[PDB]
């Protein structure tokens, strides 16, 4: 349902339902949309079984959390927006239509989110999606898709509104990079996948990768920034992008965080023997280790033979491979730094120019400037969890699109809509 | 001044003013661009000659007006704006941030009008630009480069806010497009261009071709459409990509409107034999004819023997090549339509798919919206010449970048940039 | 629950509960603002019959649709906005805060929806709200005043969020208006309560009274605009302020439009014999007659011994007291117009300098552009049910405090705060 | 020129230019509202000059930069704005409308800063208004109304959009607050002049008292907060509402503060029996001593027989009547407190309840969130003088009407304007 043979015929089904959607009423793309959101949350618990299941990755109370956060806080209609000028020279709109017929290739992290958030999304403006899911996270992203056409079915259609492939391909995902009736891709991955997407000879809205540094400085709660920090970077076993990923600590506070980490927040400190022989595990001569990444700490643990415990930690210089390498594990390296300075660069080498996402803990306004400035993300928390980005303890709207690489940020239905200007010449000025 | 030998010098001195420009404050970015917009006027009559000179097309009062629209209307630091959400989890902000350093392709056609306008508004982002001009018009492109530096060495600097190349080429054009500190190209061009610069694995901001129609409907002021579409059909001998190129005229009306258009507009109707050696003159084997391209009617009259008059007028099928073809010439045919469905059949086929602008005359708001709906275009036109779309008679902004294959629409300052939220968790909410 | 016996006491009460209210997140807010959107669908049917039995005014149908229109269309805590600039020199907020307690005269027209959608929005801003409703209608409106406080409760409280006396009266009205602990009064009612308010000393938002022409013009589709019409005026009986309470109609189309009216809208033509009995009943020496305000046009007919109709309509001059005073019943006067020109001078003179709602319909932009910039109303509404106004059919939210006098328009959350700049300075722009 | 001899006259004449203004184009506005910003600089030497005689308050050099803020950064036309929503049900457009006349009470403090500030606002909302000057500043705010109309007259008129009288009176001001063409008046004074005006029976937009306290905790930058805070104390001689009129000091820095402020800004400490003797000059059975209000340090010592110094400063209980009175005088006593809830608490009872101005220095953002909630001002500063609220070293821009009593904040454009909603049903929503 939603889910096809070959690509080109999930694009055509998908471009049968736009010409429906493109004049439906934003009330009657609403009724589809609140559709969605029910069934998510109704299902949220299945599709979190699923994606841990199928993909080995994560674990599913967090991710039941994330779909119910896609359900409650994905912008729907009241994200496309009009703006007016108007006077003696009349009245000017700029509206925001639609692409078309969107492709959509999305992670096996955060699959089915990605895949419900990105709909959600496109649907508001006047669009139909296709997706070509990650391959280790197929029954997932199709169960997804299905739920959503399902949705669609019970508010009235149209069918197609969402579309899949049965058996995604690198093939397949070309099939639809070099489909002329596909005006725009939103890529939610890594440099391979969103790289050929911009070499497409479309628009592709791009995530890229990141390594999120959370500082921390003299000034923070430190009690509160160890469990902030904690909660926000085990959460689905660290798979978000967003995710914290490395710590950078005022000399100063450093042991008390550390010690707040292991005392109250099940933190297990590893020796730099231990260091040595996770990092052969977790780091390959074929890159990071598929098996070991979105696992928890106490399975990572185990596997090099080592028997409550959330998070690995130790305390390292930034190059160590476990602190500048983007794990997706929840496995936590604290660089120490001499001055708030030495920290911002610590933090921002640390971020390797990805230009994703940074935090920070401080109470300091101007050391807050500082940093924000210097480290230029399309992220930035301040004295939250990661998660506080997408909504979860932080004002403002989920995405599982950021779209660091070409610059749209926190995706969302105005997003994925093509701007209008419309000029009533000398008339429809009431004033 | 702002000039270089090669493409890698032109991108390290913009990339070292980027890193000035970035700091700058928006008073400072203000007085440099209003001292751009100064100098655009002031040395609005030499950019104008320069490009009839160079190119051998448009003309020069109306490439005087075209860069004076560009001083007063193309949006300043104004353009870059916050937005703040707040409550009890805090305030998140979203900012608009830099890019750095942005390439830009522009064409012969608004040569220096593009320059300046990007220029502007890539300036009041935080960013520098640098270009590699079209090669019929380097002499005029390179000159406006040199205005703007002249502009900010006048406000204190920096110079090398805008830089470009003193031989542009294909190869020029490909070191800008794979250069990696680039991570945005603005394509002012044609398909070629914007096709590659969309293979890049860059972002690109994408300009697309035209063939705009122009619809009237038996409710129009027919008098002032007559007097409407011929002043924007010739405006710059028909170079703007948002320019009339062909008419839909309603049967009842399309002789009175052609009648004023002969009377009182300075049309010169062609016989179907003047058509014919026309069109073996401006269509080749080689595609358009340049030695045609932006020349007034006069002289294309006199090129094929035929001696007040500004613009060449007929009666013809749609398919006719001097009506499907986007000629950028003052050559108009008119298309007459049964019926107001017909009319919309007709315009929409004329508009190729392209998205970019069409234009109707009409005073019944119900015809209006069919119109805009079926026809989704980025600039739409109602009861007023097209250059109307760009603030010349019509409320909103002048730019010279309309991204039509990449949905921006009409750029300006903020369309070049990358967006940012800041999560500052749990404080700064006065409420 | 939330009503008490005196003025003071009510008003004490709400400013316990708004220490409370101020300090709440938006979601708590909108936890509360669901249920009372619940509550409210929930017993639209109760709140309907009650004032139709209370003050024999109006219809239970279309009071429940109402109740419906406040429950969905009303704005909550969304309503709320920041407003931020950012530069080298800092960061500048602008946030809407609350007044704190709210006074409200309501009417005994639209009373409980007065009410709940007063409440709604001054809650979302962090206020509470004390009413003195309508003598008429005094049951009903605390009953609407006490499933507000059960939908509170419901959710956690506090209670008192809305208060009110048990027998209001004009002195009770005069210890609100004169209590220092109320900084601002909603007055939705009569000129006699408006300017009482507005002599109070306090800020004043001031509904005023209407008399809404509608003009037809020979543009219009005839058809629609009779049923559009005659469904806006008999809605609630002409309770509505917004409500058409004569036409204005271009001679060509006149015959067509009443004989619709006639033929298909349920509307009766009464002889001048007919319309003098009527004025004489409708009309008395104390002013309307109280006895007829918000009857339907059967019963009206019967009070004169004239035995399907819904609405009384016949042609005459503007300056007939049917047509030129606003009656809040379902009669209406058709007033036959030259031109246009003529039309709007008449609709002009019939709206009384009021300010407050006029409707055309017309197909013309050029003349809906005359129309509107002559008559200058808070509300005009262009070829719909004037009930389109207020987001039945229309887009746009709903309200019942429609400040025609003070001039803040269509009343909702963001009306009641208190305007709140802070400036941080040399911090927080993180650009 | 625009200075009639009785009230009724200016008001009549103000209603003909208004019918001339409301049919003005926003570029004509502008165009005059252009003239009035270069001609306020041109003459705000003669302005600031004219205040100081008359009134014999406050100083030239400061009343030349309070014109120069006001010409640069009082909004113009681009603060009348437009809001849109569309869909399938149509487009509803709400829209900024004139009031008409406004009738204006000015202070003779910043007498032709407000008149110069609330006619560029008002008239780019299609207003005229009246003016009825403070009677002790009235030839200076004749000569600021003069000047309009001659600023007027360059751009081709019309004469009259501001207005006044020759012999202000409270009489003058009674006939303006009943006269039935007013139906707005702008208020900006004492609580005298404002309660009248909201007793009118119009609407009042109402300035209120302030007693503005600056809060400096531990974390400040003591040496800059000295210098921020006499500098915003002694600008124009503590004559704005907005100015520290008292310090709150935590205990810990409090003499480092103090010392700062007499070593490097220029105070002189007095003693008690000094405080005693300028308690009883500065305050009398009249009440504030009319002259002294406005007098520089120098002088206030002078008039007591003490003789670089620009301001006068102690340490004192919140209840002394030099700290607890608003003085709108270079006096400025130091309050220590022991935590930084003692500070707050300090504060607020030293803010009077006027929400009118408060201001902190402080690094700490949850200090900062604690204070801004608890103050609850329509202005709030952060490490910076006052005057950075109304655009001096602060984001945003300037007025001299802030609307702390009725809510509106800091008054532009938009504040003068009546809301109008136009509902277009069902056409000319093109997405
Ligand atoms: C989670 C992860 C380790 C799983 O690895 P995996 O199972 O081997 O799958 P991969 O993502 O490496 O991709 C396998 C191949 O299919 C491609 N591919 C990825 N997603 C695809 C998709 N929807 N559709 C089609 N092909 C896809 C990849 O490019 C790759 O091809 P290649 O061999 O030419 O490089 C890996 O996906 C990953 O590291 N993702 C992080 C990217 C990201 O978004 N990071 C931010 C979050 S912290
Ligand atoms: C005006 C015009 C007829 C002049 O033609 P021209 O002098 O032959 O120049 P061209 O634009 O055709 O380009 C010549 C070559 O340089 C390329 N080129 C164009 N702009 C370039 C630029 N800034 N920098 C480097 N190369 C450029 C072209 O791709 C082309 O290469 P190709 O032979 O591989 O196709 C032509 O530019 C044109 O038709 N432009 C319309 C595109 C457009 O924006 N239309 C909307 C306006 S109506
Ligand atoms: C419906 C209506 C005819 C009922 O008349 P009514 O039962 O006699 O009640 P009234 O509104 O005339 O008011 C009776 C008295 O109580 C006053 N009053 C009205 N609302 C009051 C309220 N909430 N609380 C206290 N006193 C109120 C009135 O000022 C009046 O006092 P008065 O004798 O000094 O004038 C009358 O309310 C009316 O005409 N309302 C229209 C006002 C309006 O909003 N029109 C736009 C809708 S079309
Ligand atoms: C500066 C000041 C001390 C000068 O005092 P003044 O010369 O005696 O003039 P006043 O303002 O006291 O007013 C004198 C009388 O004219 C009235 N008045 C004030 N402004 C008026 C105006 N434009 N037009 C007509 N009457 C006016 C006053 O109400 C007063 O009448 P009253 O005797 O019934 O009370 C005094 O105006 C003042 O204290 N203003 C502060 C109000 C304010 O805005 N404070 C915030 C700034 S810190």
């Amino acid at each position: 349902l939603g889910v096809f043979d070959d690509m080109n015929q999930a694009i055509e089904a998908a471009k049968e339902a736009q010409l429906v959607v493109k004049k439906m009423s934003m009330d009657q793309r609403e009724k589809i949309i609140s559709a969605i959101r029910k069934k998510t949350i109704e299902h949220a618990e299945t599709l979190a079984r699923m994606a841990v299941e199928e993909t080995g990755m994560g674990n599913v109370g967090h991710k039941i959390l994330k779909h119910q956060l896609v359900a409650e806080k994905t912008p729907g209609t009241e994200d496309i927006t009009t703006t007016a000028w108007s006077g003696d020279r009349g009245l000017t709109l700029v509206e925001m239509g639609p692409f078309g017929v969107i492709g959509a290739i999305t992670p096996c992290t955060n699959p089915s989110e990605t895949i419900i958030c990105n709909t959600i999304g496109m649907l508001a403006g006047g669009n139909t999606v296709v997706f070509n899911p990650h391959p280790a996270a197929i029954k997932t992203s199709n169960f997804a898709v299905q739920l959503i056409n399902e949705a669609s079915l019970s508010a009235g259609g149209p069918v197609n509104i969402a579309c899949s492939v049965r058996k995604p391909t690198l093939d397949s995902s070309k099939i639809m990079m070099s489909h002329q009736d596909i005006p725009l891709i939103a890529a939610t991955g890594g440099p391979g996948v969103v790289t050929a997407v911009l070499q497409s000879g479309k628009r592709g809205i791009g995530a890229g990768a990141g390594n999120p540094p959370v500082l921390v400085d003299e000034t923070a709660d430190i009690r509160k920034a160890a469990e902030d920090i904690i909660n926000g970077c085990t959460f689905d076993n660290n798979l978000p992008a967003i995710a914290e990923k490395e710590v950078v600590a005022i000399d100063a506070i450093a042991n008390e965080l550390m010690n707040y980490m292991v005392k109250e927040q099940g933190c297990y400190a590893i020796t730099k023997e231990q260091q040595e022989k996770l990092t052969n595990l977790v780091i390959t001569p074929k890159g990071l280790n598929r098996n070991c990444v979105g696992k928890d700490a106490r399975t990572l643990l185990g596997m090099i033979g080592i028997d409550n415990i959330r998070c690995i930690i130790f305390e390292g210089e930034k190059e160590h491979p476990l602190i500048s390498e983007e794990l997706m594990m929840p496995i936590l390296g604290i660089v120490r730094a001499k001055s708030f300075d030495d920290a911002v660069e610590k933090a921002v080498w640390l971020e390797h120019g990805n230009r994703h996402s940074a935090h920070i803990h401080s109470k300091n306004v101007d050391r807050i400037t500082t940093y924000a400035k210097a480290i230029d993300t399309a992220i930035l928390v301040k004295n939250a969890p990661s998660y506080a980005a997408i909504g979860f303890g932080g004002e403002g709207f989920c995405t599982f699109t950021i779209a660091s690489r070409t610059g749209e940020g926190l995706t969302s239905a105005s997003t994925f809509t093509k701007r209008r200007r419309c000029v009533m010449s000398d008339s429809l000025c009431i004033r």
